[PDB]
């Protein structure tokens, strides 16, 4: 029970970007599985606009398809807001086990109610901070510069009490306020640096990896109930090889990212252990204000799981 149909996959990170690469090789599973009929058309690069707007076309219908950060779907359910916060998952392996587990099921499962399919979890990953005012390589050096935050109370919050002025942007916008240095700087995982080539424009970059962003990997609920519980099973099967191709492409981009970010000369700084205390201890009593907007619940479920994966 399989029809043709065409499916649009906007997204904003570049084409080149592991994801990107991800999205492209979803459309080639989802042809394979499909004998060709369903062909998923791809639009990288914010094409078809930012997260924001990409999540409102699939609850319209406009889209069918995106990965999107997790930051912007707080604006919807507010729990999703727990992965602003620093310092949750210690590594890679313990993200995916959460994600995966019943922590974040719970989440995926509250999207239905408002138009979106959380098909799975996607790796966007740790955060390193870039800017072009001075090197940052104490708590210190945060204060009073100009950062761009993704668009969440969390977010604006967190860095807010780490002394920055943080100013929320939709990623669309990014590339040029950091080149015309109406922000000093931002905050990604390196593989983006790399690919947007905020790296151009930012000659500084702190390894800090303090917060993990997931994707969610998000189908129109509209759109996806439509489909026969074959075309369904296309889709869900071409998103679990899909996550697994994501995750690995991801990792390796990010050792890529910091050779050609390195072995380009941007120059690289790390937070020391004591400096990393600092933070810590610094954010600390913001983190416990905002499990008051995030959802109580949330925040010590998502905590307790990866302590246990830990
Ligand atoms: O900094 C951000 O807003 C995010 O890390 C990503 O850029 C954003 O989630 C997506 O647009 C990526 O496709």
């Amino acid at each position: 029970d399989i029809k043709p149909r065409i499916i649009r996959f906007g997204y904003g990170l570049a084409d080149d970007s592991p994801t990107g690469k991800a999205s492209a090789h979803f459309a080639e599973v989802v042809s394979k599985l499909s004998d060709g009929k369903m062909k998923v058309k791809t639009f990288g690069n914010g094409a078809l606009g930012p997260d924001e707007q990409l999540i409102n076309s699939l609850i319209s219908g406009s889209g069918e398809i995106t990965f999107v950060s997790t930051a912007p779907i707080a604006s919807l359910i507010p729990e999703f807001g727990v992965f602003d916060l620093p310092f949750l998952f210690d590594n890679e392996k313990v993200a995916d086990t959460v994600l995966d587990g019943p922590e974040g099921k719970k989440l995926l499962d509250k999207l239905p109610a408002k138009g979106l399919i959380g098909l799975n979890y996607w790796e966007n990953g740790f955060r390193n901070i870039t800017n072009s005012r001075h090197e940052i390589s104490k708590l210190d050096d945060i204060g009073g510069i100009k950062l761009r935050v993704m668009q969440n109370q969390v977010a604006l919050s967190v860095f807010k009490g780490l002394g920055a002025n943080a100013i929320p942007m939709p990623f669309t916008e990014l590339f040029t306020a950091l080149e015309t240095k109406t922000v000093d700087g931002q905050e990604n995982p390196l593989s983006t640096i790399q690919t947007s080539k905020f790296y151009e424009v930012q000659p500084y970059l702190t390894l800090s990896n303090h917060v993990y962003t997931p994707f969610v990997f998000l189908a129109s609920k509209k759109w996806f109930d439509q489909l026969s519980q074959d075309e369904k099973d296309v889709i869900t099967q071409a998103a679990a090889d899909s996550q697994a191709f994501q995750r690995k492409a991801s990792r390796q981009g990010n050792e890529d990212a910091l050779k050609y970010l390195k072995e380009h000369n941007v120059k690289v700084a790390e937070f020391s252990t004591e400096e990393r205390e600092k933070i810590r201890e610094k954010v600390a009593p913001i983190v416990e204000s905002l499990k008051a907007k995030i959802g109580k619940e949330t925040v010590e479920g998502v905590l307790d799981a990866a302590k246990k994966a830990s």
